[PDB]
């Protein structure tokens, strides 16, 4: 050649020297301030920071407002609210006092001067070496004098506010040295400039030109590319028809997986935001050390986020999966398993099933397994061929796909295991051509994943974000979720132990089936114990553990193993790890969990559960092997007509009871929805969740208006003998369904911290503090919690006057609802019918004669804990026809401290869908675990360091709530709820899944703010332009 | 008590010199006791109830 080698060394080197030097260039910060008196106006202005630690303060107070504030006059300025969950736990707070000011900072106490003493206006920092909130030119009464400058406070970057605004209560134009003017942290939000561009662009094209040369170059053995899509290819069987069909049928009505709300709430708010922010856990820091898969959603999401849509990279990668598995891997493996159609079979169910449960949802571990798979296959083409540009596209393609995860590791073992034929093939084309133009372009395709990586990412910002990571991150159970076990561990160790124990089979070719191997043991050695990402994984192995599988099916059939003794240990085997594997629970993981077989229960099919089942088969086939290795028999047919492929026959079982599994969900629950009916009417335009989740907007109204006349102390409500019903019965904190721990949890209600006593006796007398905005003055409650004595009450209501017979109303009025508390016999679908109090709607009718016969009751449904403040749901479908009249019943017969029930008077709410009241204007804060089920709604997104004021919280069930969720968001820890809890008051309300009572769907919280609250104004300013420069670190815990 | 936390505090009694004596000189191998599951090969002389 020598006109190839040339520019391939030069473009190799370029391309390397190029995209190393990528982290370290620089980028157009475009940086934003918060300069307080906006046009002069002294309105307050809110600016929650994401990252909840701007950089400086720099705030000037001149002498002239603390003397024209009142004689209380406490907030001449603050950073937090005037009142707010730990407000001078987290924020600046400057107030004053009857004998001094404080300048307060995280609970540590700076300038105490007098308050007759306050002055040449007092200017206050809070730099990173700062807080020295000083008074300039006035000395101190008590102390040192220390020349006499005030210079008071901590030297700490620790000890800084989180800003989520700035308030203040004094009004009207501003006092000449008023100005708090704090600079934002904007590390992230970037831009790169030309000189990065253009060293982008030059280091992709001088990678193509070193990868096209090596082609040109490596081309000296001839073999031109002829016949394209080889022979093995177009042949389509019946396997490849199931394996797309059932594929496709699993992507409709399928599960998700557990972090697929947290993938795409990202991705929907990156493109605005601009930087690929991990939005909820770490303080608005970039998952942009490795997140460029996520930017491949983030632009899908221009067009419509369905989740039929959004989720169509883990359907086309499952389909170049198995089109790669079935055509290109298992020729390659051998004559063998080609031949087998039970080989293929076995590659196709175990690909299926594997696929199936964890990555058919956002978590990118469908992309990570087709990645290993193509880098594999990659490096199979490079041995079998004798070339080495296939080798260099797997060295780039293993770079992406570590590029996906840091559990992207997996191609990296690919890439080590199969290194040695490489390097083979290196040290055999180094003699006809220079041994440095060929392994250029291999260190350069290695090194142009840091070109996609660090687009817009400094390495100072990387590296930052990986400190916050360590920092407060964690350093360091289901039917069909455990099957792990079932489809690497128990077919690559029988398949390791064939082939060590037969040194040369006939029809498995050794050395791609060992490579085979070593990748699956080679991952878990660096990716199993040592990486940090929870246990439990099998998505991965989905590809290559599938072909593993086909190597197994070929290796224990009867042609290979000889022995029957063997074989008949290794169906022992399949069934006793098919028992192990159906022990649990039949749960998924948050809505596919709708309507499932075995959810709450383990499978028991006749009685006794199918894991007896299996362990009693897995037992017989154990006694069938003893048997035969005592007797040593080796020959009976029995057991080559038993064991004759088993892998494929229990790989069919998981994926058939999977997919039944998740068909019973779907034509269960047909009018609510389920996961396949959302991806279905995605299509006419729909919103998944939101559409079937009844909200009433006012608690306040539909109540059921009495008969004519109460006859008791406590109202209609009491019909005749209130026996011992005494009006305040309730615990003395009780809340809107949660339990009112002690120690203040993470994210809580407003309710958590209100007066523990209502300042006003109400309708009833009663001064409970009720939940759900329901109003004292008008709905009066009525309970029975006296410790002095139970005495065991019982009450039948007077009569409630029903809505009119039309089924037009009937129809937007399917629940009849009363709020009640306490323990109470109740229908959840959590757990069984339990056993709390029995207070359920005593329904009647009254047509002959007018008088209302009491003709039987109905059961309640009730989804929140036990001793809450809960709303029990009678549906009016339970109610008949003709009935007129409802009057709840109840029954204390508890002798027990630790019982006792609330009542108030049932309502008709004006119930609306979510979409409906809640449209896509209004931002909302979904949480983790739901945002692939509402998918209508545009989230809280931020814009260069500061967010929109959420108006909702839409979130998961109680107990994902409380145990996962709010501890994934919390401010000591970096979180939304950090930010929110500070400024806005959350009041949940209350939300009934349609033609599903009983049902716990999630929660939706209702924010308030606390003052007016006007949006800032935010001057910005983009001028900087660091190398590496990242100044400081961000403030986190302690 | 520096501390603004709602959560902190403490609470004194005056100084004692108390009369210690040896459990094994106080409680003997006649009174039973209660020996949690725990600790019974840390304590051997007593006897169980």
């Amino acid at each position: 050649v020598r006109i190839a080698r040339w520019v391939a060394t030069i473009a190799g080197l370029l391309g390397f020297v190029l995209s190393v030097s990528i982290p370290l260039l620089p980028v157009t910060q475009t940086t934003a301030t918060l300069n307080w008196p906006q046009q002069g106006r002294l309105d307050n202005v809110t600016a929650p920071l994401i990252s909840q630690a701007p950089l400086e303060l720099t705030a000037t107070v001149p002498c002239s407002v603390v003397r024209d504030l009142p004689p209380e006059g406490g907030l001449v300025f603050g950073t937090a609210p005037a009142e707010g969950r730990d407000a001078a736990l987290n924020a600046m707070l400057v107030n004053v006092t009857e004998t001094r000011v404080d300048v307060i900072v995280r609970n540590v106490v700076v300038a105490s001067v007098n308050r007759d003493r306050v002055c040449q206006r007092i200017e206050i920092t809070s730099n990173l070496d700062g807080t020295y909130a000083d008074f300039v030119g006035l000395t101190q009464i008590s102390g040192e004098d220390a020349g006499k400058l005030q210079r008071t406070g901590y030297p700490d970057p620790n000890l800084r506010p989180a800003i989520v605004g700035v308030f203040t209560d004094l009004t009207g134009p501003a006092p000449q040295g008023l100005s708090v003017s704090a600079e934002i942290d904007t590390r992230f939000t970037t831009h790169p400039t030309a000189l990065k561009l253009a060293a982008m662009l030059l280091a992709i094209v001088s990678t193509v030109i070193a990868l096209l040369a090596l082609w040109r170059l490596d081309r000296l053995d001839g073999r031109r590319m002829h016949r394209l899509i080889p022979t093995r290819w177009r042949t389509v069987t019946a396997v490849d028809g199931v394996v797309v069909g059932g594929m496709a049928i699993w992507y409709v009505i399928g599960a998700n997986s557990s972090d697929d709300g947290y993938i795409l709430q990202m991705a929907r708010t990156a493109e605005h935001a601009g930087y690929m922010a991990n939005y909820f856990r770490w303080f608005g820091s970039p998952e942009d050390p490795f997140g460029w898969y996520y930017n491949v959603l983030a632009l899908m999401t221009k067009v419509s986020d369905a989740s039929i849509w959004i989720r169509l990279p883990d359907l086309i990668c499952a389909l170049i999966c198995w089109l790669l598995l079935s055509r290109e891997v298992l020729p390659r493996l051998g004559p063998a398993v080609a031949g087998s159609r039970a080989a293929m079979w076995a590659a196709g169910l175990v690909l299926l099933g594997a696929w199936m449960p964890f990555n058919n949802g956002l978590r990118p571990e469908g992309q990570i397994a087709t990645g290993a798979l193509i880098t594999y296959v990659l490096i199979e083409r490079a041995v079998t061929s004798g070339r080495l540009t296939p080798a260099a596209l797997a060295i780039t393609t293993a770079a992406f796909t570590l590029g996906i995860q840091p559990t992207g590791l997996i191609a990296v073992a690919a890439l080590l295991a199969g290194g040695r034929p490489i390097l083979r093939i290196v040290m055999r084309r180094r003699r006809l051509v220079g041994t440095w133009p060929l392994i250029a372009p291999l260190l350069a395709a290695g090194t142009v994943i840091l070109a996609v990586v660090f687009a817009d990412q400094t390495i100072a910002t990387v590296l930052e974000a990986t400190r916050i990571r360590t920092a407060i991150g964690p350093s360091q159970g289901a039917i069909s979720r455990r099957v792990a076990f079932v489809f690497t561990a128990m077919c690559l160790f029988p398949s390791l132990f064939m082939m060590l124990r037969r040194k040369h089979i006939a029809g498995v070719a050794r050395g791609p089936a060992w490579r085979l191997m070593g990748i699956i043991f080679a991952t878990m050695f660096f990716l199993m114990f040592t990486p940090t990402k929870w246990i439990h994984h099998f998505g991965l192995f989905a590809a290559v553990g599938g072909a593993m599988a086909a190597l197994a099916t070929v290796l224990v059939s009867p042609t290979v193993l000889r022995s029957a003794r063997n074989r008949m240990a290794f169906l022992s085997l399949v069934l006793f790890v098919l028992a192990f594997c159906f022990a649990s629970t039949n749960g998924w993981w948050y809505v596919s969990n709708f309507g499932a077989p075995f959810n709450n229960s383990v499978p028991k099919v006749g009685g006794v559960q199918i894991s007896a089942i299996f362990f009693a088969l897995s037992a017989i086939a154990a006694l069938w092997a003893f048997w035969l290795h005592l007797t040593r028999r080796t020959e009976s047919r029995v057991v080559d007509r038993l064991t004759a492929a088993p892998i494929p026959v229990a790989a069919g079982f998981m994926v058939v009871v999977m997919m039944a599994s998740m068909a019973i969900g779907v034509v269960r629950q047909y009018p609510t929805y389920s996961n396949g009916w959302a991806n279905i009417r995605a299509f006419a335009g729909g919103c998944g969740l939101a559409d079937d989740v009844l909200v009433e907007p006012d608690s306040n109204a539909g109540f059921l208006t009495p008969l004519p006349g109460a006859y008791g102390p406590l109202g209609p409500l009491g019909g005749e003998d209130p026996q011992g019903f005494s009006p305040d019965g309730v615990p003395d904190r009780i809340i809107a369904e949660a339990i009112r721990l002690n120690n203040p949890q993470p994210g809580t209600d407003y309710d958590w911290n209100r007066p523990i006593k209502l300042d006003e006796p109400g309708i009833n007398g009663s001064t409970v503090p009720l939940p759900y905005g329901l109003d004292p003055k008008r709905v009066p409650v009525a309970g029975t919690y006296s410790t002095e004595a139970q005495q065991e009450s019982r009450l039948s209501s007077a009569w409630y006057e029903l809505p009119a017979r039309d089924e037009t109303e009937r129809a937007a009025h399917p629940l009849v609802v009363i709020t009640a508390a306490g323990t109470i016999t109740g229908e959840s679908v959590a757990n069984g019918l339990t056993t709390g109090q029995t207070v359920d709607l005593e329904y009647a009718t009254r047509g002959p004669d007018g008088t209302l016969v009491p003709a039987g009751r109905v059961t309640p449904y009730d989804v929140g804990p036990t001793p809450s403040w809960r709303n029990l749901r009678y549906p009016r479908s339970e109610i008949p026809d003709d009935a007129v009249a409802v009057r709840v019943v109840a029954e204390d017969l508890s002798l027990s401290q630790g019982d006792w029930i609330a009542v108030t008077p049932p309502r008709v709410p004006e119930l609306q869908s979510v979409q409906e009241y809640v449209g896509s204007d209004q931002p909302v804060l979904m949480d983790w675990a739901v945002g692939l089920a509402f998918p209508c709604q545009q989230p809280m997104l931020h814009a260069n360091g500061v967010t929109e004021v959420p108006k909702f919280r839409i979130s998961p069930d109680y107990y994902a709530k409380l145990q996962s969720t709010d501890t994934w968001q919390d401010g000591i820890n970096g979180g939304l709820l950090g930010i929110t809890d500070l400024l806005l008051r959350a009041s949940v309300m209350s939300t009934y899944l349609s033609q599903d009572w009983g049902q716990d769907w999630g929660s939706l919280r209702k924010f308030d703010t606390v003052v007016e609250a006007t949006p800032a104004e935010l001057d910005f300013g983009s001028q900087t332009h660091s190398g590496l420069y990242s100044p400081g670190p961000l403030r986190i815990r302690p």
